[PDB]
């Protein structure tokens, strides 16, 4: 149809006279906390169902085919998870059995408190890398060597193989307990807005840098070299230079085997990902490559005849729960917070992906509480921080997963691989385990291809991606996230400090106002200069507003007034002996403002007062209701600054100006 | 007065098909790099005028209330400057001989370069300990430690003199020169936007604990309490509890002397404020309480007979300029960066606190080079850093003062006190001059009255004021402003993340759309609702914008889709076996107050459109004026079905679009 209206000019006062405002509701803090405190059995049952979602999806099971689906998904996910755990155990500097421990107990703890259906709780390469880094920083290698072995010249201060692993495991357990406590605190206190600051480019750059560091560490492990656990500033660059300098002390057989298995795994993964229409079930390349590696390494004595690197330290059993060593929280609080927030971000991302893929809901605070309880239970049984790997979750989702029972069955695989099975993997080379991690880095390595796409998009988002990726390499990985979130907040502040001000004008015989820098055939008011200023004025962009006004009016309210004062005294001395030509008004279209920051309303009133002395009216166009109600309490409407200065719409101000010019010459 | 604005409804594609755009100027620097100042002499004369802020106020002052007002004010702040030079020099581990030079030379170069009134350039208490910290670290206390003097058992390892303090002054002079060139090189690239981040409650909440810091720093000297030096965390608390713990060895004669003077000085001060219409020129009680204190001390021997504490160490005569050591600038460079930042922070914080009572807003670029070259001119003469004390800037502004000439005449008082008036203020009890700063300190102690005032105006800045106050007490004045600077910026990102979102509704027989939570007797279109987030959709408020929709529409687009397919599969098996949706048709997001968008916002906003599209409920938008519109189409928002037709220029066009469609 059409758009035509006719109404009087309600600027500020002609609107609030015949409009009865809605009185605010009574606070009544006592009755508010009393009424909010629920006591009926309905709320109790609701909070019990929410806190314990196990009683929700259990009674409505579909056992008929879900039994077979869950058993096959469980055996597959159990194999994949025990392989990923025995691989990531090297990233946390812990023995190979504690990876299987952290692949068994967290699943059982998440089965009774989780809210997802496809999330495979277990180890994670980035989290394991951060745990290993903080363990090396808190317990380096040169702090355990004991002089023994009747050395030639000095005391034989060889490696501390033995009690060193116990100290590392205790440190990892304390770290896991602290991370679980932090997650439970963040969950119970309903403080979940802290993880919203992890932007998509920020987390992308962080994952890219973490994958690069994981590649460096796994290359160090494959080459079988001995570094000095460089940590701190430029740790990755220093250890990479050391690797490049320590090439001579490598193992040719281990390097050849690692390169071969890397090529094979990458080729098989690419073939399975590309030609999916011919093979429905993904081929477990990890399982078959581990089997063939154990078979080849058992035929010939690869440990003695080839001097390879194997585990051969699997006791094939459990251990009683050990009390955590409390007291190391003050020196690892920041590291635990970083690990917890990155693990929660990755878990929420994986959950949202595999939930929008399967069309079900996943609660954030419930996942936080579940991961907290899982890490707390893991800290009592010598396990590290658990998360959900994108590669491990993909297997359970591709093989067909409906409920967490497949995860419970996935624990049975690790269960039988801990009690009796497990000692058969004795001659397995450590390079094979250190290779699948590199093969799983293809997902995060291909994330760099977004920079050419983000650069064509909003450039400020691309700068955050490059800055987060680079800064998370210089000053380590744990402190790199803190340097990324602060940089993102500073970039947000810069976008609200430097707005996009224009010369908004009206199309001929219209009422909508568009910018003048993007159109040609626009008419401007005779004398009046319209201005729009987004990014609401606060204490940091008030000088920007001053400069924008001075640029859009052509002059300055200070210099013109000083010139007028200088010309006035020349008149009073001449009688004793014997600029602002085009500018008529200023309509500020501050319609994109949210807050006002009274520190800035002071300068706004100062501007209004200064422009009044030079006989230049400064009006407003589209101020919001809440903004005006806030400015009223900030001392802005004095006996001279009435409400007639403000307006409701932009066209009403121009109409009032035209009417005043026509009725008053 | 009505007006006819009859115009067909214009969407985005319906407005660009008949109009024309303007070719955006890329403005490449390959040929436009010489457009600032090529040959025009007008731009060259402008930067020289701003470089020398002496040709602005000096050829413009009025001598009516200038001569007598600044002279009585200059001697007031000049006396305080002499006492600070005699006290802060001892804290910097250097001999107390150049303290008067730090108040004379920097003022001369700052009198011409620098436009910031009510500021007395000189030493600052918290910046003197930073200079003394790097001296004791990079220079041992005993350089030679000559073991001579025929002691009791072993050789008398007496501390070497003469050459020890000489290297201490040389090291301190090199640091001031290194800070000066670092302060000057910052003005090269013109980083003047850092001062814009200092809000009035930020500088107000900073110069209230510093007023408490300068109070406890002047309380230990007015009571003669030998306390240790404390810096870092809990610095103000540790010094306060030390005075209360070591209050025993307190000079009773000096206590009653300062207590009697602090009362009479503030009583006449408020008396002048009451009788300001009777006496035109304010009576300079500072020089009055000074001459009577030296009289009662010289005539009674308060030092050798009462132990009251006097200066008795006033130097005499200037010294020729000495060249510094350039080869030592490398070691001092690692520590001078921390001192140079905190020096400029306190320097401009005391300039903005007085910008609220007088319209004298200053610029950061000019003050960065003003204090920069002043410390350079302070260099080569074995002077101190070119900071500004909080006590001297209070005694100059409260007791008269019009321009910076009061600092120039104050240096003249220091110039005559070093060459000819050394023996005059010899028996000065160091109490009437150390407590006179507390009288003028009421101008900053009474600044806490804005907390109940700002609380009723805006709750956010009221918390910012009290946060910087309590944080500067614990973390000291060094980290107090730094932590408050990030906290002030944190309130900006929080107010933009959690806005006052409300559903809008039109007024009857009109096209004005306002919030329905603040009005009554409104109406809402049957099946069409309005939502105005009034905040940009960045990576932080992504889920907040989602929670704003599901809480306003009544239902949740996520839970109604899975239950729909669940019921669809439930009724599907019943056909083979044998056989809470709100009537709201669509929603129009009135996201017109958005100023910027990011990649996370345009991706999440696309998911919202695809989410409601599956529930047979359309989603429309509102005015995207110039930037938030072109950024969406650039980030890949329109692929096959989503087009610019769903947007609207005005909010009423969105309601009229859904009206005639049905």
């Amino acid at each position: 149809c059409s758009y035509t209206v006719s109404r009087p000019v309600y600027s500020e006062l002609a609107f609030q006279q015949q409009r009865e405002r809605r009185l605010p509701e009574r606070r009544t803090l006592r009755d508010s906390l009393a009424r909010s405190c629920s006591c009926s059995r309905k709320r109790a049952f609701g909070v019990v169902k929410t806190l314990l979602p196990i009683l929700d999806w259990l009674p409505k099971y579909r056992v008929k085919e879900w039994l077979l689906s869950d058993i096959i998904s469980g055996v597959s996910t159990g194999l994949v998870g025990t392989l990923q755990g025995m691989a990531y155990a090297l990233l946390a500097a812990v023995p190979v059995q504690f990876g299987l421990y952290s692949a068994f107990f967290p699943i059982l703890t998440y089965f009774v408190f989780g809210t997802s259906r496809h999330i495979s709780v277990g180890p994670f390469p980035v989290v394991s890398l951060m745990v290993g880094s903080v363990v090396l920083s808190m317990a380096p290698d040169d702090h355990f060597l004991v002089p023994s072995g009747n050395g030639s010249a000095l005391n034989s201060t060889t490696l501390d193989t033995g009690t060193r692993d116990a100290a590392r495991v205790l440190l990892a357990s304390t770290l896991t307990l602290l991370v679980g406590i932090i997650q439970l605190v963040f969950g119970g206190l309903q403080i979940g807005f802290i993880v919203r600051y992890l932007a998509d480019p920020l987390v992308g750059g962080f994952t890219t840098a973490a994958a690069f560091q994981v590649l460096v560490s796994q290359l160090k492990i494959v080459l079988n070299v001995s570094t000095k656990n460089y940590n701190g500033i430029l740790s990755i660059i220093y250890t990479l230079i050391e690797i490049f300098q320590n090439i001579g002390d490598t193992n040719i057989a281990d390097f050849i085997a690692g390169l071969l298995t890397i090529i094979v795994c990458m080729a098989v993964k690419e073939l399975n990902d590309r030609f999916k229409h011919r093979i429905p079930v993904p081929i477990p390349i990890e399982v078959i490559v581990t089997i063939i590696a154990t078979a080849i390494s058992y035929g010939a004595n690869l440990e003695k005849n080839y001097n390879a690197g194997i585990v051969k330290s699997i006791p094939s059993g459990f251990l009683p729960p050990v009390l955590p060593s409390v007291g190391l929280f003050s020196d690892m609080l920041a590291a635990s917070f970083s690990i917890a927030v990155v693990a929660y971000a990755i878990a929420v991302s994986v959950g949202k992906v595999y939930a929008t893929k399967h069309d079900y809901v996943i609660d954030g605070n419930q996942e936080f509480i579940a991961f907290g309880i899982s890490n707390v239970f893991s800290g009592f049984f010598s396990c590290f921080v658990a998360t959900t790997a994108l590669s491990r979750t993909a297997v359970q989702e591709s093989t067909g997963g409906k409920t967490q029972v497949a995860g419970l069955i996935s624990a049975v695989i690790v269960m039988v691989a801990i009690v009796a099975l497990g000692r058969l993997l004795e001659p397995l080379q450590k390079s094979v385990l250190a290779a699948v991690v590199i093969a799983n880095l293809k997902g995060m390595f291909m994330q760099v291809c977004d920079v050419p796409r983000l650069w064509k998009q909003n450039k400020t988002d691309a700068v955050i991606w490059v800055f987060t990726c680079i800064m998370s390499i210089i000053l380590g990985l744990d402190l790199g996230l803190l340097a990324g979130l602060l940089f993102a907040l500073l970039t947000v502040v810069l976008r609200v400090q430097f707005p996009s001000w224009n010369g908004l004008g009206s199309v001929p015989s219209t009422d909508i106002y568009k910018s003048i820098t993007h159109y040609k055939n626009l008419e401007e008011p005779e004398g009046v200069k319209i201005l729009r200023f987004s990014s609401p004025i606060f204490y940091g962009n008030v000088d920007g507003f001053k400069k924008c006004i001075n640029s859009t009016v052509g002059f300055d309210a200070i210099r013109v007034y000083n010139k007028r004062l200088k010309a006035l005294r020349r008149i009073q001395k001449l009688i004793k002996k014997g600029p602002k030509v085009p500018i008529h008004s200023l309509v500020l279209d501050c319609g994109a403002v949210s807050f006002l920051d009274v520190v800035g309303v002071r300068s706004l009133r100062m501007i209004v007062k200064e422009f009044q002395r030079i006989d230049v009216n400064v009006y407003f166009a589209l101020l919001q209701d809440d903004v005006l109600e806030k400015m009223e309490q900030c001392g802005f409407f004095d006996d001279n600054i009435r409400k007639d200065r403000f307006f409701l719409t932009v066209h009403d101000a121009i109409l009032h100006l035209q009417n005043q010019v026509k009725s008053r010459e």
